[PDB]
């Protein structure tokens, strides 16, 4: 699994559960065309986004669905998405694991780049 | 000042100094139009990008140029740019300050939203 | 003001305002001595905690109390209260600004140090 | 496993390895007692600090050593440690992780209790 995404909650402090995240690559003529998606998890993981031979070096934008996790609460957020563009590199570690921690007007992503 | 930007740097414990900002809106056609830019000043803050007038409803997108400022220092990031994409004034006019908080794998932010 | 404390509310997008902070200064017995505290204001900050002369080097604990905060508001949080624990004016007199990103179940803590 | 801790390094975007951690239970006398401590492993995790039967209701006190960390890696810091203190609550769900994301000038914790 070269890229892992996990979720949290920082209201409930509880994983954020059934949020939609969708992986975007920079195509040449700048665009960001779909590359994977899913909804995470019980555990708030979404595995198998991809594979090592499909996930080459290049440009991701990960765009995780947070209007609508708050609003299926019940809770009026601020952002639209949380959006967390980066390069993959193949010089350092193998795996990316994105993570991010949400509030109703704030949100915290971090990546945690291991082999 | 209805959009400001403040910017930190947790590795200096600091303001972060000369951090590029570029402000989109999006349009009709649901493409991002250029709305406004500047970079944060000595105290890591970034006024005077709009005015009320021009400040109107619509989803906007704040582009910290976090890998920039890294670089500047000498320093490889992980990410590209923080985005931060909200709707704004859709009850009527407010003063947004967009706040983050950046190290090299990693960003908050967070916005404080008042009513004038 | 050598000591400032700002703290900020990620569920309103708002400061935080009357938020108690306790600040305690490790004694040569090692225990805690209260040293300073007060109250954020409507801008969610903390001014005049302290002065040049008085805060001297030493090691500082700034409680910032989250849980009499969340339960003014009728929210039940996780945490006590956030500690920022830290080692001041050992190279000399600095400016400290403490700075608190809270939620219920989650808080983010920055120190911008400046040098007069 | 109902005291689970785990620390992230947000300037090299890895597991903080070797952190050491300390957790106390506040006693009757209002002072703090030692009940468990560890060091966080390769993955950042340190597992294993208490039992069920050990961990009853209380207020508790995490102490994270940040400031070893960041001085074995030739960086000066601003904190002495990191400090999490929380009572922990049988009505709630039944495992605590308490997680760090570390900064020179900057830690940011939150907790996730789930079953
Ligand atoms: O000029 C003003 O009137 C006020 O501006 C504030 O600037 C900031 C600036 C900030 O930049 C932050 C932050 O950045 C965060 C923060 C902390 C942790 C995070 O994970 C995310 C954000 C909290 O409070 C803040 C305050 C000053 O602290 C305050 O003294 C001053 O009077
Ligand atoms: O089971 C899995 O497959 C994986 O779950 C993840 O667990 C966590 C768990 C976490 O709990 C956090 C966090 O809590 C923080 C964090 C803290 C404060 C912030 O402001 C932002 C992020 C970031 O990464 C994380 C990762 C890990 O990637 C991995 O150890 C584990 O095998």
């Amino acid at each position: 699994c070269p890229l892992m995404v996990k979720v949290l909650d920082a209201v409930r402090g509880s994983p954020a559960i059934n949020v939609a995240v969708h992986v975007f690559r920079k195509a040449a003529d700048d665009t960001w065309e779909p590359f994977a998606s899913g909804k995470t998890s019980e555990s708030g993981e979404l595995h198998g986004l991809t594979t090592e031979e499909e996930f080459v070096e290049g440009i991701y934008k990960v765009e995780i669905d947070t209007k609508s996790y708050w609003k299926a609460l019940g809770i009026s957020p601020f952002h639209e998405h949380a959006e967390v563009v980066f390069t993959a590199n193949d010089s350092g570690p193998r795996r990316y694991t994105i993570a991010a921690l949400l509030s109703p007007y704030s949100y915290s992503t971090t990546a945690v780049v291991t082999n």
